[PDB]
């Protein structure tokens, strides 16, 4: 019955499960406050891409556009997991290298625009202007990553070694992965047409499954958020 991107709605689904299940064990089993609160900040990330990946792949979160003279299919859903987990994934940089109160409203404004700015131009029924708000978005991108890599690193090197050293693989980490997003949607089902929407759902479970669940493996077996 069902269309191809079904697979990898499928295997989205049992690795952010299974993900999710791992840190919940390990969350309630250790003591320490400060560990905690990363535990629960952590654990929550892929239980809300669990949610809407299971969602998607029973059929919700999809919706057609007419763009280019023809009716396309976009995956609305994916916009409500990031809304919520690209902060909560800033939010765990954040304590970890102790950054200001107004450092982290301003990230998560852009965050905030970014998201936003993606969905709209997803939305957009004029070829043109679905670039536009690419664009807007990429830009708000590119501010988090700028603050991430020299803001966020100069905070970190007033921190011990070992929490210096786990924030500089978590830093990396989210560079490399973030900056392949804009790509993936300039050649794919919502932008250009190129890549095919069963390979680029392929993709973004990649990325995705690396952001959180890995992110979340290396955080959380560190020393670097104890207490
Ligand atoms: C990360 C941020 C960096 C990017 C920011 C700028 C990059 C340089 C892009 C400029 C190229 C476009 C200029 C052009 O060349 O001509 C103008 C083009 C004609 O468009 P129009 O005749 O429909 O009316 C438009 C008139 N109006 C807007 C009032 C309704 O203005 C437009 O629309 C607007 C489309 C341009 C904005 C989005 C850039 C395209 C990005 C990549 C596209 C990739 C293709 C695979
Ligand atoms: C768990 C999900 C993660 C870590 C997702 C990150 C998503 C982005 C960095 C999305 C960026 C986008 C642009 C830069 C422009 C166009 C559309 C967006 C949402 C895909």
């Amino acid at each position: 019955t069902g269309r191809p991107e079904w697979i990898w709605l499928a295997l989205g689904t049992a690795l952010m499960g299974l993900g999710t299940l791992y840190f919940l064990v390990k969350g309630m089993g250790v003591s320490d406050p400060d560990a905690k609160k990363f535990y629960a900040i952590t654990t929550l990330v892929p239980a809300i891409a669990f949610t809407m990946f299971l969602s998607m792949l029973l059929g919700y979160g999809l919706t057609m556009v007419p763009f280019g003279g023809e009716q396309n299919p976009i995956y609305w859903a994916r916009y409500a997991d990031w809304l919520f987990t690209t902060p909560l994934l800033l939010l765990d940089l954040a304590l970890l290298v102790d950054a200001d109160q107004g450092t982290i409203l301003a990230l998560v404004g852009a965050d905030g625009i970014m998201i936003g700015t993606g969905l709209v131009g997803a939305l957009t029924k004029v070829y043109s202007y679905r670039f536009v708000w690419w664009a807007i978005s990429t830009a708000a991108m590119l501010y988090i990553l700028y603050v991430l890599f020299f803001g966020f690193t100069s905070k970190a090197e007033s921190m011990r070694p070992e929490v210096a050293s786990t924030f500089k693989v978590l830093r990396n980490v989210t560079v490399v992965l973030w900056s392949a997003y804009p790509v993936v949607w300039l050649i794919g089902s919502e932008g250009a047409g190129i890549v095919p929407l069963n390979i680029e759902t392929l993709l973004f479970m990649v990325l995705d499954v690396s952001a959180k669940v890995g992110f979340g493996l290396i955080l959380l077996r560190s020393r670097a958020i104890f207490g």
